[PDB]
């Protein structure tokens, strides 16, 4: 597991090049939420599992003091090189989400890309509950999810991706095990490959609700970059508001 | 909604020839469940929305004591014609389950077939409240529920059924159509047909589990007729274990 | 061929509920492109093969002059009886679009729903010539085309509707072969249908422009409601522009 | 089971408008193996479960002495009118092709479109022993066959067919449950409909060599109208050469 | 053809992890199947094809005396690496199945996993012939066989392996060529690969019945580990009784 | 893009053995089209974009004259290596198929497997134009062009050739991405591998027709090896013939 983070992190932003396309967009939904959903000013934000932070970096660049936190470092190499040539400052941290102990001093706390789905049930309970804790009062919690092989590519350099993803689905535990063969091809044909395989929790909208509603005062579900959900909708974000 | 329950009330069991077919292992199950889950003596049984009381005739047989209720009455008919002829006592009455109004007087509470899908998050919370009034100390609840168009046949008497599904979801929502085209052929050609359009909603067994939870001491997921769960059970059992 | 305009033409409507639905966004493109496109005031529109008028209305409800055309009186009963019932006032004729003798007398002519489809090469090329002839020097053409069984319902009053759609394609010759099973029933079980079989043909969006070309001084091909072309969009808009 | 040979007898025709477009094709290759693989004249021909006699009758129409068996009197009905209206001297019998005792009778035994089908491995073998009793020494044994919900459709008159054709396969028993539902439309709307369910048996090239090789001197195995079996033809063709 | 008995020997096991992990259930079938079919004390028992010998090993376990017999040493190897660890006495020969000379030696032939694809209906034939020779009266003969791209994964030590399988039908000739890549992983991303393209024969249990009935006084058709066969099972165990 | 003409064009015979199995056919249809198409005497031919020249060589073995063209080096190193063992005497030049200078010098041009794709509206007007020009009065030009992820395999000498294809179609701008993964396998494992990535243009059979009735006289479509176009043709043939 978590190999797309480490043996595979310089090639992240070139693998999700579109995600970074569209981060603006995503962000421009953010600071409607903390407009407003949030009961407070939101000017410090915690980025949980930031990664290579895609999202840290637009949400500096737009006056927001950020303090990004991941597992692994090989992710955080890469914001700390993009922050320093954007001249933006932000604190990056390494560190399992799950023992945060920050004390209501963020205005709002996120988790891009769903992250969540590598938390069982037990877990995102922990989660949610060390995110409370975290936010100041009024803050809000901000995380976003989604509802054989399939390939596709990409290009780094001289180097091009060929990449091929397949899932295999546990309905009854409620567990999807993703896999990607990454295979990076040189000029010469010389190639390398390494294999993602990370075992990921099943979620509806309504399941986090249920779990989130337990720590926060109120939750919001909203769908496809809108503060509404549209039955349609494939893309979710919960909102958690603390109480103030 | 209801067209299965009203005006193809008197084909329902013609339709689910394969539910009745199975009935007995089934109970087989439940009595296993009433063994070694409940925590009293499993006598007298309520079953919520009986239909046709395919389960509920099955558990008569076995000794139980069982009290059918059924919002509709063509449903009711059929269940009580069957009872009459197969000798067994059965009380059936007529009233939605959400209305239910019993207190500490049944050892078992019941509900075969998917009926919990048409109930949303508050109606099933109002459900298992009431489930949890009815049931005496150590009782239990048991309900199962499952995980373009497909056609099918079926016959009673000079009567053959050709029936259509198809089904229309809205994951945000978690709501989904389920459309089934019903054609009643005479011997002559001529032709009956009526549609059959209900709303039900989507859960999965993690969240039925939490909405019990809140109702009764100890919440178990079964599959597949067996006290366990397995990663690739495609029909689960949601068993509620009032304390004792 | 037709048997959706004669015997279902009082069935379209509930048929294309979601069509009308959405009218007004189409309409309020179709005006985007007065105001861009044209190179003249638009008052007066020609509306071939109107059909029950849903966009004929529209644009007549804003204030346009319209006169809409099409083959089959018994749409054009259902066409004048909504205009009659919203007080528009429209002129609703009967005839061929192939044998429109208009000369320069409209502002704009417009084709909506596909309907290009129905004619072939030559056709078409003998449409695009009558169209020119009854636009007024600047004047815009504006029509709208698309790039095993479906089945879904509707419903008009105590009737239900169960459509099951599917093709039949002839990609060397560019045909499609429409076929469309519309099953009316009553409340007590009795049904009555009809198959709709059409002959279409296929066109590409750069197909269209060619042909159009030769009639229009300047052709424009739009997709998606918007007056620009994305790799991706499904529905194209084709735009003739008569010299001014 | 046989719906299709009786209530739709006079449909039969209409269903299989292409069967009959290319019965010229198929009957030149039957005669290029009586003038191959036939070790004798062949002049009087037996074709069993001949049905509306499509190929029946274009034997004859070259010359051959045809008889025609088959089980349905209603389909024998269409069979002879239309030999009758085509003056073509035939003599069809109403019986099981399992029963004929015939002997040192035939130059040649035909079974048409896939009939083998519908008998078991037991009866198949019956059959095979009863043919080559019928044939003279070196005559010959001919029957073809192949390798949802699927809807299509086809017209006889004013009426309209639409069809609607699916299958429930048993791979161990090697047993075909083949459902056609067919729903015959007047101009009016009204509609009959009546369901065709019969229990098919599927066999591979290699299985009826094998069955047939012990009732014949020599077995050939044949595809799409060749005196070869190509590796992905889909039509076969069994030849049974009686010892000269 | 046989690579993945040579060059892909030692990942064998790896490969087919599930089929080793059921052994057990497989044996246990078998042994039911020397109990109640054979009609001799089963004690001596040539595995052919034997491979890295996994059933093998699961008799040898339970007392019986047990030669292995394979046409390629690759997988030999890995068979007797394990008979030793587990210091089980087997004896391992290399040959080819097609070329045994054993006589009335044997209470029981068995061939493990599929491998009479491997063989066409004469060579069938002549391994049949001679598995009716190597066996003592009343022995019993028993062999199970089945009814892309698809890809997965597994792994062996630090060692990953990517799979992806895709087929190639000739339903004419009854042929399938088997085709599977198979991709090696280290962890530095330095990748082999090696192409398994075998041709495979395409048999019903009816045709091997047919082709075995022919050496053994009785051939039974079983499936999913039952002395039965049910209508839906899709893996099937020949089982051919000498005469006693 | 090009990569299947640089780094792979040694291995493009190999990928194509199926396209060289069948070029006899495909110019026994070109030379009826010379018979019965041309106006003139057909023996000097220009091939374009003649690759390998798979069809170049086999018109120069039945005594044409051909001149063939190739934007690659690598791809006319083939070409050249084959005429010569072959002993064909055939001028092979390095060009721009688009830069072409040639006047009433060729009877007939040819642009053989589907190579017309890789060029735009524009750029196809530009190579009719200087098509017509470069041929010879009643002379013919000939072209052809067709209709997740595919694997095959093929070999040239000891290297295994696994070959994965998929598209990504963008249908407003009639575009499509053709992208194919070679992997060259050797004996030991090791792998070497190349993505071939090219922008190709969608045309129907009227498109190309209409673009190129404005530079020859007469243009025809045929389609499947046979001087007509039946409705289910799914390879098309533009024949453009000059004024004579
Ligand atoms: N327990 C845990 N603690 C901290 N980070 C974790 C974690 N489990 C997973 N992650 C991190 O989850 C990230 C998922 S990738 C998404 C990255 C980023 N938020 C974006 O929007 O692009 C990885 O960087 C991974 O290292
Ligand atoms: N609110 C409500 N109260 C009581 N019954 C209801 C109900 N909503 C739906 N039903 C009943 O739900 C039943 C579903 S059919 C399943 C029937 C039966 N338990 C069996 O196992 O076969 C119908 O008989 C319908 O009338
Ligand atoms: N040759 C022709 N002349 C006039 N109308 C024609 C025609 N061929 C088809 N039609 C008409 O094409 C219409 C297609 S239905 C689309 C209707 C309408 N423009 C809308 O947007 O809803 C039918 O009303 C049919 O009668
Ligand atoms: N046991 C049996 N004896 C005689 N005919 C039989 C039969 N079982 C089925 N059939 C006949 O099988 C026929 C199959 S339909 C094929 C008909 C015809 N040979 C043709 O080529 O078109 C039906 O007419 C049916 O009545
Ligand atoms: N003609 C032949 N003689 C002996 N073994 C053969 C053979 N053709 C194929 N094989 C062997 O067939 C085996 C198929 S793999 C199945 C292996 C083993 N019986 C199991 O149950 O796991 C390979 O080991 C291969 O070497
Ligand atoms: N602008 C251009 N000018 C000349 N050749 C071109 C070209 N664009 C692509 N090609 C050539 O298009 C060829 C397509 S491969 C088809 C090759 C050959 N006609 C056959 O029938 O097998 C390649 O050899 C490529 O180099
Ligand atoms: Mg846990
Ligand atoms: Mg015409």
């Amino acid at each position: 597991m978590y190999e797309l983070y480490t043996l595979l992190a310089e090639y992240y932003d070139t693998i999700y090049r579109r995600r970074i396309e569209r981060v603006k967009a995503e962000i421009d939904f953010v600071e409607e939420i903390f407009k407003e959903d949030a009961k407070r000013e939101v000017r410090r934000v915690l980025d949980l599992a930031c990664g290579t932070g895609i999202p840290t970096l637009e949400l500096a660049e737009r006056g927001y003091e950020v303090v990004g936190l991941d597992l692994h470092e090989e992710m955080l190499r890469v914001a700390r090189r993009k922050a320093k040539e954007r001249n933006l400052k932000i604190e990056f941290l390494q560190g399992d989400v799950l023992e945060i102990a920050f004390k209501n001093e963020f205005d709002a706390v996120t988790m891009f890309f769903s992250t969540i789905m590598y938390f069982d049930e037990e877990d995102l309970r922990k989660l949610f509950s060390k995110v409370a804790e975290a936010l100041k009062p009024g803050g809000v919690f901000i995380t976003d999810f989604p509802c054989g092989p399939v390939v596709w590519n990409e290009q780094k350099g001289e180097e091009k991706l060929v990449i091929m993803d397949w899932r295999e689905v546990e309905p009854a535990v409620q567990k999807l095990r993703f896999k990607r063969l990454v295979q990076i091809l040189r000029p010469n044909g010389e190639v390398k490959a390494f294999l993602v395989d990370d075992e990921l929790n099943i979620y509806t909208p309504r399941e986090v609700r249920l779990l989130a509603e337990k720590y926060f005062e109120k939750v919001k579900i909203y769908g496809n970059l809108k503060r509404e959900l549209s039955p349609n909708d494939m893309r979710y974000w919960i909102v958690g508001i603390a109480k103030s």
